[PDB]
């Protein structure tokens, strides 16, 4: 009963957690590693403010809308516990601004108080015509993926720094499972064309006055190109950078300059801000998320791969009701060996 | 004319502000002293969290309710302006929170997207039956109190350490006109039967993750004395003591628990926030707050003094609008003596 995680992100982190949680046993022990190029604080996971929102519109997979309401779900059952402070969980609520109607989104039920935006509230944000608010929570990654870690540790899974070059590698030192969490990077274990970089870069500012979210939405720049400020626990993230194939780790300066006077111009009063670092991560974008079995068709013996991965800029959003479906998927594994 | 207005608090220096953009002019040119026996922070002023709410049922005088409301719409019409950070003004959502049903406050419509709470939102809070959820702002007087001074100052109006033991002593000494900014001390410069200390105490915590204002609301236990906790720019404010007739400087224990184990059972993650400090002040309690004209027959001349005082708990919601009623008196004084 050997199980090989890839990846120490939210994604293999809560999957590891998951599988643990379900079907670890005296009766029957279950063998878990996790293999990891990059851990926290250097993961894309650790460049996400950690606000849940999902895409505005519906899903290509439906089945997404319900991992998204089960990870809202979840994390809100454990945001008024004192363990909170050491997930990086905390209720937060803020603004959608638009220039125009666009339709709810399937989520307007999934939050707190959700509502449109009055005539004196959208005179605060005079670029923008339409919008709404609403109650949401925010998962800091850094604090996430030390909180799991430490969960995990505890429950017996050993982690292991190591950079995959192959499944059927780890196939042959006797890995019965494969759990594929690598994000952007598992085209280089099997190619995705559908698997691509979205690059980003956010900048993190000293402004604690700045209680609410706030999201802007253009048509003419796409999706995470426009404006956004999201508080955190110390700091402020600031962002709106968005580029499809661009695997560049450098910070763009004007991309740096797109950040700071999209903001500035949003909210006037960042312009006093501290400026206190600036970070480049890339969501790893695809039509929709890649969670399946595929069995191994290389190798004496066929392994069971079940891939996680393709989350884009909503992981942190999706994770749990991910975990859960990669579970399900382990256990359907389980029950096709054998029982007795 | 000779201006005197004693003390530095909010309503004494947001008055003397208010009188001098107003009138000092070449046609009537003023000299404006402000005396005062304690300046920031350590002002009643300085205790407050600096949330803008008045009381929820229509207040005793009408006026006030109109005072309120012309501070929330001067406050809200700066929120974005390049001052905000030094005024220390910040927009913030929260909830309040009631056993039962209450009809809806007058102010309603002056905060931002005032609603009732959800069922959702309500079983976040198991001790509560019935709620509101709004936009509000905050404005903190450690800031708020040096912004007006440094406005003052380069108005030319000069400031004095000293208690001022009477109006004849200022008087005597060439005021023409004084404006009496004294708070809960005001008995000491004339007996006034209907004033009475409403003592306050407070814990300021570092909960950063903390986003929303939580007010409950306590009818055995009586207004300003029920949990409360304000999120401000550095600290979180935890407060809910209401001691009427408590002229006692010190901090205390008693009250200190009740402060933490109303505010933890209303937000457990409390429990492992730090104690950065722990305040004790005064509210200036009357049925209403004195702000009017009295012509002083004290020594040899009549002296115009205007009175501007008890402000209760919402001195900072409704300065504002009590600083332009003291402008309009200051008018009728300067159009009496026959020079407007
Ligand atoms: C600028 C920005 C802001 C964002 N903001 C938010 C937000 O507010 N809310 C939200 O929900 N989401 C947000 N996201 C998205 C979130 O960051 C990602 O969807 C989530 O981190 C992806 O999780 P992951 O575990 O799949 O990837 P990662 O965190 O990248 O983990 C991939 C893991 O796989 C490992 N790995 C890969 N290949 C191999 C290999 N061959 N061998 C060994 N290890 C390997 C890496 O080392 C790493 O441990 C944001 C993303 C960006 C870029
Ligand atoms: C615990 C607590 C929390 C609060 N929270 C809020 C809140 O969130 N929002 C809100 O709107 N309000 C709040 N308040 C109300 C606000 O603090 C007071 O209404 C406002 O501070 C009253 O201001 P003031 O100018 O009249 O008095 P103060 O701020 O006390 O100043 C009185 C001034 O007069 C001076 N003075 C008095 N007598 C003399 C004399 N004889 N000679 C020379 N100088 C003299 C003092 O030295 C001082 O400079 C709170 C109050 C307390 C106690
Ligand atoms: O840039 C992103 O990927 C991103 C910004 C926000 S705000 C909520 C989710 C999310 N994702
Ligand atoms: O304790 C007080 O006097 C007080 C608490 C709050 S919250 C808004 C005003 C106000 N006043």
């Amino acid at each position: 009963m050997r199980v090989v995680v890839i990846g120490a992100g939210v994604i293999g982190l809560s999957t590891a957690l998951c599988i643990h949680e379900r079907y670890h046993s005296v009766l029957q022990p279950l063998d878990i590693k996790v293999y990891a190029d990059r851990f926290t604080p250097l993961t894309t996971t650790d460049v996400a403010a950690g606000l849940w929102q999902p895409y505005l519109s519906d899903p290509n997979n439906p089945q997404e809308a319900d991992w998204s309401q089960q990870t809202f779900d979840y994390l809100l059952s454990h945001v008024h516990s004192p363990n909170a402070e050491n997930l990086g969980l905390f209720l937060i609520s803020g603004y959608n601004l638009f220039h125009e109607a666009i339709p709810d989104p399937s989520w307007k039920d999934t939050v707190l108080g959700f509502r449109k935006l009055t005539p004196r509230e959208l005179d605060m944000f005079p670029d923008y015509g339409y919008g709404w608010f609403h109650t949401s929570l925010i998962l800091e990654g850094k604090n996430y993926l030390q909180w799991l870690t430490e969960r995990l540790t505890e429950r017996g899974v050993k982690f292991f720094q190591r950079k995959v070059e192959s499944f059927e590698e780890v196939a042959r030192e006797g890995a019965d499972v494969i759990v594929n969490c690598t994000g952007v990077w598992a085209g280089a274990l099997q190619r995705d064309p559908l698997l691509q970089p979205g690059r980003g870069q956010i900048m993190k500012v000293d402004a604690p006055w700045m209680k609410h979210f706030i999201l802007t939405h253009d048509p003419e720049r796409g999706i995470y190109n426009s404006p956004y400020i999201i508080p955190g626990t110390q700091t402020v993230t600031l962002g709106g950078i968005f580029q499809l194939g661009n695997w560049s780790e450098l910070n763009n300066i004007q991309d740096h300059n797109t950040i700071w006077e999209g903001c500035c111009r949003l909210e006037p009063t960042l312009k006093n801000a501290r400026i206190i670092g600036e970070r480049t991560g890339f969501r790893p974008v695809r039509p929709q998320i890649r969670l399946e079995r595929e069995q191994l068709r290389t190798g004496p013996s066929n392994t069971e791969v079940i891939h996680n991965y393709g989350h884009g800029g909503y992981g942190l959003t999706i994770h749990w009701g991910c975990a859960l479906e990669a579970a399900k998927l382990f256990g359907r594994i389980l029950e096709e060996k054998k029982l007795s």
